[PDB]
């Protein structure tokens, strides 16, 4: 296990524009397109992502192409921010995985409130941690995947994805 493959398991992978659990345009490894509701800026989205008039559809190696680049993007983005690469250089390797997950899934705005949870985790209160990070929107909107990424922040594990 390694964040490729974690991230593979909780995004999926969809050849075809689909729309993601917030309804909106995404395609491969969960490449967000755009937040419009206009299918036609999602096609524009993807042609510039990938280089060619694409009408939708792309292959196999364009989709690991854009996760490489998306999960390079991830690690970079917690690096440059303040609120996040104190916590993330104070992890282990597999619970930075876990933080670049959450990254992936909600941007570095979707995390800007996780503040407390953030503290708890440099703090290696992962008991308490991992009850502060369920008290969220994140959690309830995507609770079987939450589930997953917390139980990796609680115990430092790989155990919420070695059966999957
Ligand atoms: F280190 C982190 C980072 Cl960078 C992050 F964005 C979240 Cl949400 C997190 F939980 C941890 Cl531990």
């Amino acid at each position: 296990m390694n964040i490729f493959e974690m991230l593979r398991i909780d995004e999926g992978l969809r050849l075809k524009i689909y729309k993601d659990t917030e309804g909106y345009y995404t395609i491969g490894i969960g490449h967000l397109l755009t937040k419009s509701p206009s299918l036609n800026a999602a096609k524009s989205e993807l042609d510039k992502a990938i280089g060619r008039n694409t009408n939708g559809v792309i292959t196999k190696d364009e989709a690991e192409k854009l996760f490489n680049q998306d999960v390079d993007a991830a690690v970079r983005g917690i690096l440059r921010n303040a609120k996040l690469k104190p916590v993330y250089d104070s992890l282990d390797a597999v619970r930075r995985a876990a933080a670049i997950n959450m990254v992936f899934q909600m941007g570095e705005t979707g995390v800007a409130g996780f503040t407390n949870s953030l503290r708890m985790l440099q703090q290696k209160r992962w008991d308490e941690a991992a009850v502060n990070l369920a008290k969220s929107r994140w959690y309830n909107q995507t609770p079987n995947r939450a589930k997953r990424v917390i139980t990796t922040f609680r115990t430092g594990t790989w155990d919420a994805y070695k059966n999957l």
